[PDB]
């Protein structure tokens, strides 16, 4: 083993649909991370923490109306069991549309935790007091309406799993340059000559320039948090001028 | 049947990991939408469109380096087969970090399509010319680094499935008011009295006010695209003043 024994990542998940998480534990990069014991994903289902015959996991809001909520007691008890399994130092995250907007800086922050517990909402969400009593942070993957927090949780797991030592073992955070692979001519469209030139120093400059221009045109906000290198500033200035 | 015969939604998916999509086709709201034939999700795997013995689906970039790309020919041919199955009028969406940022306005737009084809990238993505020759629109669920476009595609499916007639059959786009359910007192924390008052007109005003304040404090950008009602402007002004 090349990876130190205490660098694996543990993520507890609280969800009414634990089987959804097979999508990240059995496929692709995260799938290989679980199989090689770099990532452990453990799920607790609030349905298993009910005591009534029909395993009721939703409840009605005070004040009335059709917007059902997650029942407090089964959710809270699932969370308490995850905390017990985690031991000390687990950070409890509620995936929620009222949370801090997730971005790569945020992922980096979250990935500094060896132990995470992710709480996925269903119905109209969870009791506000549970946020105060059980939740450490609220995070959102975007401003759109979903039917559950499970896809956001899986998105977050995918994003932080890239930071686990053994997986793959900020300029990269800019948008990619255009990518080209075989064939040389695709329905009449040709690869930029420099890319097929074998001049790897020219290729390097070209790719960096294209990445900068594309970030500039499609996500300029990403540049606002960076003090670019001299080369990057030079290439970006060139691309900006040539774009007129 | 209460729902017209031609209002079902069809979504073709192009992905190296079709089994991931079980997470949306077999669970929750989308799961029920598929079972009741309101939503149809059909997947094509580029691996099935290869002709070499080891079913190779990645290729090397012109110009070199470790960043592998999706092999053009199997991906393109999977897309062509999805287009054939779709028939006329299917919109082809590439889930991509260089795409338009998804928000609820964007979801609403996408949901006006009866037929969508979603292309999920792996490795470092797809050949730029394929975007020109096969892709209609690029969309991104957020600014963070993922290992595949499958979770974004599923997120998008979850978001647009809410617009299908028979599922559930812009003020709602503001952040929710705080939600409260049983018990009346949770670890000493009490429900706001108005909510347990039975005064449903007071409750309505309180919930709207709280929703506005919370949108104001946590997602003010959402208010920039709306001309609020007189009641909403009155309640928001009150919450803003009382927040000092
Ligand atoms: C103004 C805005 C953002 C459009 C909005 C406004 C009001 C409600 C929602 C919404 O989607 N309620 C449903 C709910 N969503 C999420 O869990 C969720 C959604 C999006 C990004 C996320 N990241 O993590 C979790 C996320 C799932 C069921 C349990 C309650 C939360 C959205
Ligand atoms: C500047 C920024 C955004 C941080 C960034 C910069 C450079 C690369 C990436 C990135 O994630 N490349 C990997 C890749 N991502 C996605 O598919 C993807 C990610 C996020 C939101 C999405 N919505 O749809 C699809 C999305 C999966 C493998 C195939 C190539 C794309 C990200």
């Amino acid at each position: 083993g090349l990876v130190p024994r205490g660098s694996h990542m543990w993520i507890g998940v609280i969800s009414l649909f634990p089987e959804m998480f097979k999508a990240i534990t059995e496929f692709g990069v995260t799938g290989r991370a679980v199989k090689h014991n770099l990532l452990k994903v453990e799920c607790w289902n609030p349905r298993d923490f009910t005591f009534d015959k029909h395993k009721t996991v939703d409840d009605r809001p005070y004040g009335g109306g059709p917007g059902m909520l997650m029942m407090v007691q089964p959710l809270r008890d699932a969370i308490h069991t995850a905390k017990a399994a985690a031991g000390e130092g687990a950070k409890v995250i509620y995936l929620s549309p009222q949370g801090r907007k997730l971005d790569q800086g945020g992922v980096t922050e979250l990935a500094q935790n060896q132990k995470l517990i992710l709480v996925c909402g269903r119905y109209e969400g969870i009791d506000e007091r549970l946020i105060q009593t059980e939740i450490d942070e609220e995070w959102s993957i975007g401003d759109y309406v979903l039917t559950g927090g499970e896809l956001p949780a899986m998105t977050l797991i995918d994003a932080v799993a890239r930071f686990i030592p053994g997986v793959l073992g900020f300029a990269d955070g800019l948008l990619d340059c255009p990518h080209y692979t075989r064939p040389e001519v695709l329905e009449g469209l040709t690869v930029p000559p420099v890319l097929m030139s074998g001049h790897h120093e020219e290729i390097r400059k070209w790719r960096l320039k294209q990445s900068l221009q594309r970030t500039w045109l499609r996500r300029p906000e990403l540049l606002e948090g960076l003090a670019l290198t001299d080369e990057q500033r030079k290439l970006l200035k060139e691309a900006q001028a040539e774009h007129n």
